[PDB]
């Protein structure tokens, strides 16, 4: 009962904030997804939380850390809500003065994202491991978004790790009790302060639906999803976050029926299994889509920034493709008509696929390492409009993070404007722009000294000119290097960002590392009409073959096939 809490905290008076002591530790360097362990280093570890947390508050700075606004919010994995109770506690304690949390902690990463630029918030928290497998022995992790909606730069997480090595306080407000799961605003009386602090607790959905709703054409969805003529949808959360985004989005507003979702409620383990949407780990999504009732499939990882596309009896687009088409049929979404195309851009182990329409336009294409930080320098410049990543990535400058739904969607606007199957576009399309042939081999968790040393001596068989020029088989070796790239905005210069073996026929095999884990892309393109629809594990076997011999990944590292394929 609301009244009932309302008169308890009248009784107990104002809440004491007070100063604790704790020892650094010397692991909570955040990466580019922030800072991610195992459960049981924020579980049982002591004051591992509270040394991370107080660090974060001490990389913002004072006057605008005093009574700003801080978005809270995670994927709903296990020890979420214990960590964002303490976060409440913390922040309390730390002079915020309000706290947006999605109800029960139900915070997709786009959401957040969203969230922070409309209340105009210093930034968020995010409790998330994307799409690693969560429960008490899962993973765990902490991401910190600025007041942009997008992930803090490396100077910002710089400054954490660098406060975390050497911090030996913190402040909580140890008797702060706040209910996650009922909607309003929940203040409370702190000790030694006027102002009270307050909490509000809204309605995990909202917001960004409304987003969507201003991006997408809602009329054309609701008749393209609801008609008793439907286009028959499976959509896969993984038992992740974008469950009720999912229902309140695509079942309830759009009316697609019930049973196009499945695994949407948000489990704190994920039912088990590793949230990540591959043609691996969402196999039971393709093999349900092989029967042959849906048209359309899609699956999203933890925190709802990544999608997987299905089309009729398990078609697979590839997200190189993906980004493609969605860039091909751009202007199928009133989003890009209000704003326009200010720029493609991909992850250099991306396949070229986008660089075919970027270059049938007359859009500028920017091939940027792997990670966040280049794709939010472009858009903060008006120079990004659309970005993929061959890691199941794709978004737009509509906010500072990936989205999977907005991806999804996407689609489905393309599929209602072009009233087309997936396989027939993604036909046509290979036709007009030619197929860019994609692969990527997926060897997780290998010794690490083997896959290091299989990359330097594999890079100084590369740099050598005996190397150029070289014919395998049949193909000819034109370039190899280590992939470099300057920042068109700030200057910034990224090296060694992945092996590169680019072939006179423009082909290419890619070498990274993610411990460790060996990725392997391999990108042909074919312009020929009459080649353009075979195998692609069969049209690129040749440069397989010359990837796993010039490497000698085999002998190196003791596996015989891929983990995962894609
Ligand atoms: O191959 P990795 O180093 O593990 O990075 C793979 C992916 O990690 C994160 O999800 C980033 O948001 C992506 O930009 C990146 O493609
Ligand atoms: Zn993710």
């Amino acid at each position: 009962e609301w009244i009932s809490g309302t008169y308890r905290k009248m009784e107990e008076g104002p809440l004491p904030l007070l100063t604790f002591a704790t020892a650094p530790y010397h692991d909570q360097k955040p990466g580019t997804s922030g800072l991610r362990k195992k459960t049981y280093y924020f579980e049982e570890k002591p004051c591992y939380l509270e040394n991370f947390i107080q660090s974060i508050f001490f990389s913002i700075d004072l006057k605008d850390r005093q009574g700003s606004s801080l978005v809270v919010g995670g994927d709903g994995r296990y020890f979420n809500k214990s960590a964002i109770e303490t976060i409440v506690q913390m922040a309390a304690a730390n002079g915020i003065g309000r706290l947006v949390i999605g109800q029960n902690g139900i915070l997709s990463t786009p959401a957040v994202s969203c969230i922070i630029r409309k209340i105009k918030a210093i930034g968020g928290i995010i409790l998330t491991a994307s799409h690693n497998p969560g429960g008490p022995n899962g993973d765990f992790g902490i991401k910190f978004n600025i007041s942009n909606g997008g992930p803090a730069p490396e100077a910002i997480t710089d400054k954490i790790f660098q406060i975390s090595k050497t911090i030996e306080e913190y402040a909580v407000c140890p008797d702060l009790k706040v209910d996650l799961g009922v909607l309003g605003k929940q203040q409370f009386d702190l000790e030694n302060k006027f102002k009270p602090f307050t909490v509000e607790i809204v309605d995990s959905v909202e917001a960004y639906a409304t987003m969507l709703r201003s991006i997408f054409d809602f009329s054309a969805l609701k008749e393209l999803l609801s008609g008793p003529n439907r286009l028959k949808i499976r959509i896969d959360a993984m038992h992740g976050v974008v469950g009720p985004y999912v229902k309140k989005i695509l079942c309830e507003e759009l009316g697609a029926p019930a049973n196009s979702a499945v695994n949407c409620v948000p489990l704190e383990d994920f039912g088990g299994h590793h949230p990540d949407p591959n043609l691996t780990y969402a196999a039971d999504l393709v093999e349900t889509m092989k029967s042959g009732e849906h048209d359309f499939g899609a699956a999203f990882d933890g925190d709802g920034d990544r999608n997987m596309i299905l089309g009729k009896h398990g078609f697979f687009v590839n997200p190189s493709d993906s980004v493609a088409v969605i860039a091909a049929n751009i202007f199928s979404i009133p989003y890009f008509q209000q704003t326009g195309v200010r720029g493609f851009a991909r992850s250099m182990p991306t396949s070229g696929a986008l660089d075919r329409v970027a270059s049938a336009t007359k859009i500028a294409l920017y091939e940027t390492p792997t990670g966040w930080k280049f794709f939010g320098n472009l858009m903060d410049a008006s120079k990004l409009s659309l970005c993929g990543e061959e890691s199941f990535g794709t978004g737009s400058d509509h906010i500072r993070e990936k989205d999977g739904l907005w991806a999804v969607l996407a689609w489905l606007s393309i599929l209602a404007t072009r009233k087309q199957s997936v396989e027939d576009i993604l036909k046509d399309h290979w036709q007009k722009y030619g197929r860019n042939f994609f692969t990527r081999y997926d060897y997780e968790e290998v010794e690490a000294e083997g896959a290091n040393k299989m990359m330097k001596d594999l890079e100084a068989l590369m740099f050598d000119r005996s190397f150029v020029g070289k014919q395998f088989s049949v193909y000819t070796v034109e370039k190899a290097d280590n992939f470099e790239y300057s920042d068109p905005v700030d200057g910034s210069i990224s090296r060694n960002q992945g092996l590169r073996l680019i072939f006179t026929d423009g082909s290419r095999i890619v070498f990274r590392l993610s411990g460790a884990t060996i990725r392997l892309y391999i990108d042909s393109y074919e312009k020929d009409v009459a080649k353009i629809n075979q195998d692609p594990q069969v049209m690129l076997a040749p440069l397989i073959s010359i990837a796993l011999k010039v490497s000698q990944l085999q002998e190196r590292t003791g596996r015989t096939a891929p983990t995962v394929i894609t």
